[PDB]
């Protein structure tokens, strides 16, 4: 039986800039790091960013919709969407859904999310509101 | 500050079969689908598959590592991996270079892998065989 995410992993196209936006601008935690990849922390979450040649830095019309989204607090939603935006972070998507929520990208193209609100929220949310064709279970 | 993964979000080419991999095959919780996308968890990892006509059914030698990990106990691990084998689950990767891991793809070939230990015990392992260059903070 599968318990939760054991870690999510990136391949990055050059590791020193991707530790500083892990690490430095998004403030995870690094762990270790060697010559091919890192290990950052984010809470619960293990980070891995592993140095890939086949990584090309893509922009975010040529990629799908998968995507990563971190937790933050409502309180400090604005002021991490503001450094970000100071920083220069290319920004992928508005949002249109419940819940805070910052869609941005990282430097090979990942895109990334801040969001607000928990699995819960949003099933509240949909039984209210549901989707077209929405069924619960 | 961000405090982990708020939830994962799959781009999928086909809605029902990428249900029935998570939900059946992996034995995810489904709370709810629609005619876009369904909302899953694992433990605490929240899950969502949207619905994507940009997805690509995409082979392993074509994509980067980018990949994602669930938890599975050290009791679990052996007989869930050789279950999806005999299911016919593709693979990706055979060598275990980060540990006791099963790797695996999903139906438009998003990198899945099964891993047995947590960040503080691969740090643990590595310090006895690091990666090259590997330092530790
Ligand atoms: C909305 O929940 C479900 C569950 C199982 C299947 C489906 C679905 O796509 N169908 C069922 C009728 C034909 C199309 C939806
Ligand atoms: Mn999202
Ligand atoms: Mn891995």
């Amino acid at each position: 039986m599968l318990s939760g995410l054991n870690h999510l992993t990136l391949a990055v196209s050059q590791l020193a800039p991707s530790v500083a936006f892990y690490q430095q601008l998004l403030g995870m935690t690094l762990h270790a790091r060697w010559d091919s990849g890192a290990y950052l922390s984010c809470g619960d979450l293990w980070l891995c960013l592993s140095l890939d040649p086949q990584r090309r830095v893509t922009p975010p019309e040529e990629s799908d919709y998968t995507h990563y989204a971190f937790s933050i607090s409502e309180a400090d939603f604005a002021s991490f969407a503001a450094r970000l935006e100071a920083a220069g972070v290319a920004v992928w998507k508005l949002n249109r859904s419940e819940g805070a929520s910052h869609y941005f990208l990282d430097p090979d193209g990942h895109k990334l999310e801040l969001h607000v609100g928990s699995l819960a929220q949003r099933l509240a949310a949909c039984r209210e509101q549901p989707y077209k064709g929405m069924v619960f279970f």
